[PDB]
């Protein structure tokens, strides 16, 4: 399972969406999360985040390792998300701040 982590909140870029040809994606308020028994490992997102916020499981840092159990749960509370839509208004003053899960909207 590919994970999204901390830098996709408040960027929330979507590109990642395209690429997916099992729309794995669910949506919410300033993130994105990928469901781990969707995912088919192809890879094919992690080139397209401009945040370069996906990563394999086995590759997520170790201080990112909240992230794979996180995504796990919200993809189950999410809706799923299948079109790109616009980078929310104020994503790349936020690309590239660290910490940003103290502000992730469920
Ligand atoms: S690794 Fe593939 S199947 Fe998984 S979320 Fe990404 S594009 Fe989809
Ligand atoms: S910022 Fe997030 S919405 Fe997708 S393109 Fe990157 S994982």
């Amino acid at each position: 399972a590919f994970v999204v982590t901390d830098n996709c909140i408040k960027c929330k870029y979507t590109d990642c969406v395209e690429v997916c040809p099992v729309d794995a994606f669910y949506e919410g308020p300033n993130f994105l999360v990928i469901h781990p028994d969707e995912c088919i490992d192809c890879a094919l997102c992690e080139p397209e985040c401009p945040a370069q916020a996906i990563f394999s499981e086995d590759e997520v840092p170790e201080d990112m390792q909240e992230f794979i159990q996180l995504n796990a749960e919200l993809a189950e509370v999410w809706p799923n998300i299948t079109e790109k839509k616009d980078p929310l208004p104020d994503a790349e003053d936020w690309d590239g701040v660290k910490g940003k899960l103290q502000h992730l909207e469920r």
